[PDB]
DNA sequence: GGAATTCGATCGAATTCC
DNA sequence: GGAATTCGATCGAATTCC
């Protein structure tokens, strides 16, 4: 399932997660975007860690996470979330895709919380 | 009937292979 | 180093025991 990531994400502050909890969770950075936008991925576990992969390199994104946080990052591991907002053995943040029933869209990509998540594939 | 386990949809992440 | 395979997790409806 190798496909083209395509999206102009959207423009995120300093508080790019924190609505990662509600809804659909938080946007992919355009700069992330821009950074994948046109680049072949064999999997979403591909795409997943060269995502978190990149936000490691943006400076002003990184500066947002812990230091563990960025380690985890710059080998392709996700952030771990609050300690709140986990569901069980799930504690790291999560990329929900939104599609239909019958491909990378950036722009139906976003970052969610577990216990989110969870709620999310069960109606809310 | 009701408890126990299965399993498919969604996920992260490690292991295995050339 | 990159890609395919395997391992686990969560959830709960459907399905399998007893
Ligand atoms: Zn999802």
């Amino acid at each position: 399932k190798p496909g083209k990531a395509t999206g102009k994400g959207k423009p995120v502050n300093n508080k790019w997660l924190n609505n990662a909890g509600k809804d659909l969770g938080s946007p992919v950075p355009d700069r992330i975007a821009n950074k994948l936008r046109d680049k072949e991925f064999k999997s979403f576990d591909d795409f997943r860690k060269k995502f978190w992969e990149e936000v490691s390199k943006d400076p002003e994104l990184s500066k947002q996470f812990s230091r563990n946080n960025n380690d985890r990052m710059k080998v392709g591991k996700a952030p771990k979330t609050r300690t709140q907002d986990v569901s069980g053995k799930r504690t790291s943040f999560e990329l929900h895709q939104e599609k239909p029933i019958s491909v990378y869209d950036m722009d139906n990509i976003s970052v969610v919380t577990p216990k989110r998540h969870i709620d999310i594939h069960r109606g809310k």
